[PDB]
């Protein structure tokens, strides 16, 4: 337990790290992967080249130190934390060896200026949070070893279906091997899927929000193939599109995260999702249309109707539910998309265009999409008058880079 | 912070550690020093060939699971490890590679048997005390850095006087090489010596008693030269008796130690010590004798008068104060040594002999000598319906031996 003097070091010291945050990643990813090769099967490696981690080391060494005084909102980010570090399979034997190396590298960078002071008060800071995940990582793997259907590491599935919802998403459906019981979730968090990749030579883990309600035999994952356009294309979600068929297997982790609805609440939910953003959206879509009413306003943004995923089946849900209402914007429609037919607003999801519809009193507010999507809509709502308690969102990379 | 169900593994494979500790000692050892030979400049290169590790690890493994429910009695303990860790220099930063090498260690010695759940439950239980030992060690460096003569580190000495105080014993005065006050410590506190061994090519580090009271200007220790016998040599207490020499410097660590006197007591002190085990007992006695009365009664066992150091002072002081009963028993008398005249009693320490001066009421018992004359006097003065409470001692080896 960090002591007042430590914890003022860390304060200090942070934005020396943050500026280095560069140098030090790629340092402690360089001695950590010369000493231990595995772990390069669960890092994700195609984030090992961009930017970029260096902006969420520099954000979490920030907030870290802004918030090392408030033992409150230091456990609410470590929650978030612990579930993704839960459905990568992390250990707690693994914690020593990022803390060696993680330490080594500041050593390193810092050069000269690597003083006891600095790199003692950063070890204990290290020690003190590592202590604190690991236990609540142990915590969820036992809860989910303990329920029906659950497990702890990785459980072998079955692509049961695989249907394209558009030019760029497909659905798989997934059911395990042994065909027993798959463990309950709460609509908007996700499993992990680990898989090799012949191009990299190891294994890759990737998260997929789960996109349908519970039932006990199956899950449903939504994966965007990504990229091409002027970078290259992802790793894992042309895997999936083209290698993965129906009757391959996947490895799975049972379901983790901190951004879900909370299914016992009476109270309504506001739906903010941009492209592949939708998926944890539909199984909360789906849950809540389960009256108790509760009130749900799907609020969608995709380029046009060649995208947009699940496009029927929302619009027929809109059709049959008294308590959704549905707003799709497309931003560059196509010759054959129609306002006020097809799409009801041209452009960018805009809150202002549809305020009445979602300033329901009580209201939750979800939002899923790319970070420049997500700070607008975030923005926006704040705007209105919505407290930010009231406004949740998830990250389709890293969950702090917005925050 | 741990689950029920970690403590339970815990609980469950103590057994396992403690029947494999011979090897996972080595292979600890051989694994750390291979990737940080460095850190043989911290620890004892006399387990050469010792099993006294084995033996404090498997106490320490079935201790430690039979406590896991009661953080009370863990604190205790850890801070007697704390306060010699602090001795010793350890640094945050060597957390993560001790608890590496330890897992590694477990893990390779256990083989098929080092289950997920087995090292994952060691592996918390690692990172949390690993937590608790940082946090109290940082307490202490602070507190003995701010206080007046106080230091972090290695402060250089200078050996003003070397005097003989038997065949065995020889006492050492040190000053600061920089000339200025020297913090105060409670009496029964050590510090360490750090020393470059040639024969080792390594520095070694000691611990030795205080063994004189605070003054603000020097330390005393009063140093037993081991070995020779049917054993080798001690490294440190050789080196010291025949080449540390008036002038020449070592290096000190700030005192530290839970085994002391409460100086601001009225209460009585009993000492019962044996051989080279007075040394704390004479700050004790020195300090006591100020009054505040307050009552002392110092008990000393020792073979003969040759082995007997500082016999003289002992029985002036006994002439001199009224508060002050002194019993010598020898073990081994010489053709010289006469008793009723040179000393109280034969054989060893024996409390029955002289119950009514040592049964005061309130009075606290402090023990200091090998490990077998400990739980002897131990043992004795339960007999006589002394609280556990009220008896205190120290080990001239590992503290958890006798426990
Ligand atoms: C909680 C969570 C939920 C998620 N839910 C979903 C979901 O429901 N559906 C979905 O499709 N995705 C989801 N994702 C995203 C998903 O996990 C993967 O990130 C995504 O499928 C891309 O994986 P990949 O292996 O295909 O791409 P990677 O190979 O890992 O590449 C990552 C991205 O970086 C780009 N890139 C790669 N190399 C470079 C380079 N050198 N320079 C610049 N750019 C580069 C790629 O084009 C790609 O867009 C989720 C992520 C999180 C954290
Ligand atoms: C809290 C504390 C306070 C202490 N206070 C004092 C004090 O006031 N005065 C004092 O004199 N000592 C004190 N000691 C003991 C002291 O720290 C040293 O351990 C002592 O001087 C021996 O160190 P050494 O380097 O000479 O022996 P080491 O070289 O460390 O060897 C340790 C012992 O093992 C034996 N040995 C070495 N090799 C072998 C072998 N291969 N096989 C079998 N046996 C072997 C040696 O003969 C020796 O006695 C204290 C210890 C503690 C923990
Ligand atoms: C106290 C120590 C640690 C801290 C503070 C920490 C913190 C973080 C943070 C802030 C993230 C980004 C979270 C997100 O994706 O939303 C993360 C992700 C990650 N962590 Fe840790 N972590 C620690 C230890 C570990 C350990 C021991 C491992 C085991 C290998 C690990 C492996 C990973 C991986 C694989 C990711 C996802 C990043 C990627 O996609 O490559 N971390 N951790
Ligand atoms: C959770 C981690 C740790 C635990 C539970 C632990 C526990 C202990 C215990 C029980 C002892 C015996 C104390 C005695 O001498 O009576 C000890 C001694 C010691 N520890 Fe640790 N310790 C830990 C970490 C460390 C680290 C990180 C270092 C850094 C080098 C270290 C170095 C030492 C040394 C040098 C000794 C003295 C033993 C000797 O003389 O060789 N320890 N420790
Ligand atoms: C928007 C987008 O497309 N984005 C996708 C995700 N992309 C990304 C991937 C991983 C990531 O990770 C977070 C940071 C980065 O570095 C570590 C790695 N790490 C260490 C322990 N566990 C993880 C780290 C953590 C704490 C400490 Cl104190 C020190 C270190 Cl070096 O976390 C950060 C970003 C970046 C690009
Ligand atoms: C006189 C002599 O010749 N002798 C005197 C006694 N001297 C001694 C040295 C070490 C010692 O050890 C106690 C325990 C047992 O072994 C470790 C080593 N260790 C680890 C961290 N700090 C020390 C240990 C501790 C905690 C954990 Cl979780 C894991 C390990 Cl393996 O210490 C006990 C005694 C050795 C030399």
């Amino acid at each position: 337990m960090l002591t007042q003097k430590t914890k003022d070091i860390v304060k200090a010291t942070a934005p020396v790290l943050a500026e280095h945050g560069y140098d030090i990643i790629k340092c402690f990813y360089q001695r950590m992967f010369e000493a231990h090769p595995e772990l390069k099967n669960v890092f994700n490696m195609a984030h090992q080249e961009q930017g970029q981690q260096q902006q969420a080391l520099a954000r979490a060494v920030y907030a870290y130190a802004e918030n090392i005084e408030d033992p409150n909102s230091l456990m609410a980010v470590l929650k978030n934390i612990a579930n993704k570090h839960a459905s990568l399979g992390v250990k707690p034997e693994q914690y020593p060896i990022v803390g060696e190396h993680l330490l080594a590298a500041i050593k390193e960078v810092l050069g000269n200026a690597a003083t006891d002071d600095i790199i003692s008060a950063w070890a204990q800071a290290y020690g003190n949070l590592a202590d604190v995940l690991m236990g609540m990582e142990s915590e969820l793997y036992e809860r989910s070893a303990e329920q029906p259907g659950g497990w702890k590491g990785w459980r072998t599935f079955v692509i049961r279906e695989k249907r394209p919802e558009s030019d760029v998403i497909t659905s798989f459906i997934l059911e395990p091997a042994d065909g027993g019981p798959v463990v309950n979730f709460e609509p908007g968090q996700y499993t992990s899927v680990a898989i090799d990749v012949p191009a990299l030579g190891l294994q890759q883990i990737r998260q997929y929000s789960l996109s349908d309600m519970p039932n006990g035999r199956s899950y449903r994952i939504s994966v965007k193939r990504e990229g091409g356009g002027p970078q290259p294309p992802g790793y894992v979600s042309n895997l999936l599109h083209d290698h993965v068929n129906v009757g391959d297997q996947v490895k799975l982790a049972a379901p983790y995260g901190s951004f879900h609805i909370d299914v016992d609440a009476k109270t309504p939910i506001v739906l903010i999702s941009g492209g592949v953003g939708l998926t944890p959206m539909v199984s909360m879509l789906k849950v809540a249309l389960q009256a108790p009413p509760r009130q749900v306003v799907f609020v969608h943004g995709a380029r046009n109707s060649a995208v947009h995923a699940m496009r029927d089946r929302l619009r027929e849900a809109a059709k049959t539910y008294e308590n959704l209402d549905l707003f799709v914007f497309y931003d560059q429609p196509l010759p054959e998309d129609v306002q006020g037919r097809d799409y009801d607003y041209p452009g960018l999801v805009d809150v202002k265009q549809i305020e009445k519809s979602i300033l329901l009193p009580d209201a939750d507010y979800y939002i899923c999409g790319p970070i420049p999507f997500m700070r607008m809509q975030h923005d926006a709502l704040k705007n209105l008058g919505i407290h930010e308690a009231r406004i949740h969102y998830e990250v389709f990379g890293p969950d702090l880079f917005a925050e």
